[PDB]
């Protein structure tokens, strides 16, 4: 089975490695590390044990690759006015995209570029932040959910879901994809809006109690927005309470947007915020928190 | 009106806080007096460090004298000196808080001293401690507060709003058994695991049938937890939701297997031998709990 990676970072980097160490052909794709990693190799440092890749396929430019059987989309979602110019070389009949990036509107965004059949959406759940030019650092879990575009065949998904269990990830399969992306979308958007805002990680956010109070109805608007969608099973009101238990084990994590605030590149309140906003406002839902969050955020970095 | 009763690294921390918003907190040092009578207790947390210059430490219970809520944070395997320890401090009207982990503490308190005088708090933390007067808060520190003899709200809200006053996220509970049965779900699998194999939660996790080992576990605890006479049962499912809660703990080292690498004694008696007895005397089958109590009492024994 033949990969290519598109988008590298933290979460396209940690599959990719994952995928050629137990034996997959893994084309990576690379822009900023294209030399260092040609050169020497990628590091894997991670709490279930670190280990290194001396060769590794990489490319800098599409068109090199190839056509693909797989296609993993890692990418940042203020680059997806790129979609067409970094996937087109890789697509042929049979080829099937896979999508880990945060958010909604990416699934929808790949389907009118290329077919809504092609489309895989994974939902993954990883800590991880990155990168002196070919490094990955592996800080807590990993697992992935994974749901087709268009709703229909069952074969693919599990022969998708044993390729990330063969290479030690935690994989699950679902019927509804919708309802995992808004399910992650519940802890998404407080705590990477949030976080990025104030410059604070989850535990100080979550150490004030009108700050917690806060928490939980931007939370209850996320699931209102998410039950009012078009789903094959309803969210309930208690699954803020889990979140927020959830995320009172995390210690002192620093989320992905707020990393990227730190580290002076954009934030990715489109696909995060506007895009589920558009969706609950399709519907006529209040979501006066969020949207609330969604401009302070663009505010505060311009 | 407050005295600790323990000095471990959740005893200190909670009076430390305690103290901090102004309550007369009376510690009870044994190991590091001369530690803290010279300089005071260091707290450091991820919710930043703060630092008492002066702290109320007694060597003696006698000379503490009767107070108005004492604050068992004691290690299990001390519990035999529960008498020595706390009959200085019981006036009429003195109630009893234990936060100490496993099953047994409530009902051997009560016996000793009275029941309508128990409170049992069942309590969540990530904490390390150890140079002497000084607390890690590496996470959590939340509490659920329940009566042993189930009599009155107030005197359970007062102490509830207590914590809380003091930045201790503390809920409370009608089902202090269950509450007990429910930490049992995760103290079982993993700090007995950890303990006797010296390895971190994410390995554990890591393995595909070390997680139906812990799953199988955590069945057991249940059927142990479910004929024990609770008010509402504890459904499966909650091991899916403690499967999924400790994968955001990253690389975490439980309280057992910490005191395995300082050599000092476990709490097996508490969290293992009890429950196993409870659910024994119920006509329980818990198989994978036995093996785990046995072969931890066996590699800690020598």
């Amino acid at each position: 089975l033949r990969i290519a990676i598109v988008g590298a970072g933290a979460l396209g980097l940690y599959y990719g490695a994952l995928l050629q160490r137990s034996g997959e052909d893994v084309h990576f794709l690379l822009r900023r590390d294209y030399e260092a990693i040609a050169g020497n190799g990628l590091k894997v440092f991670s709490i279930n044990g670190d280990f290194t890749l001396p060769h590794v396929k990489g490319y800098r430019a599409p068109e090199e690759i190839g056509p693909m059987d797989l296609v993993l989309v890692g990418l940042k979602t203020f680059a997806n006015s790129r979609y067409e110019e970094l996937i087109r070389p890789l697509v042929e009949e049979g080829t099937q995209i896979l999508t880990l990036q945060n958010g909604l509107g990416n699934e929808e965004a790949l389907a009118t570029l290329f077919g809504a059949e092609r489309i895989i959406g994974g939902v993954a759940f990883l800590c991880s932040n990155r990168g002196e030019p070919g490094e990955v650092h592996h800080l807590g879990a990993g697992r992935i959910i994974l749901g087709e575009f268009l709703p229909r065949d069952t074969g693919r998904i599990e022969e998708l879901a044993a390729m990330f269990r063969q290479a030690g990830v935690d994989c699950r399969t679902t019927d509804d994809l919708k309802r995992a992306r808004w399910e992650k979308l519940v802890w998404n958007i407080p705590f990477n809006g949030l976080c990025a805002l104030l410059q604070q990680p989850v535990n100080l956010i979550l150490a004030r109690d009108v700050s917690r109070k806060l928490v939980r109805g931007i939370m209850l608007e996320v699931i209102a927005g998410a039950n009012a969608q078009g789903l094959a099973t309803f969210i309930a009101d208690g699954y803020v309470d889990d979140m927020l238990e959830f995320t009172d084990a995390m210690g002192e994590y620093k989320p992905s947007m707020e990393i990227d605030r730190e580290e002076g590149r954009p934030l990715e309140i489109a696909a995060i915020f506007r895009t589920p906003l558009a969706y609950g406002a399709r519907e006529g839902i209040a979501m006066p928190r969020v949207e609330m969050l969604a401009t302070l955020l663009e505010q505060a970095t311009g």
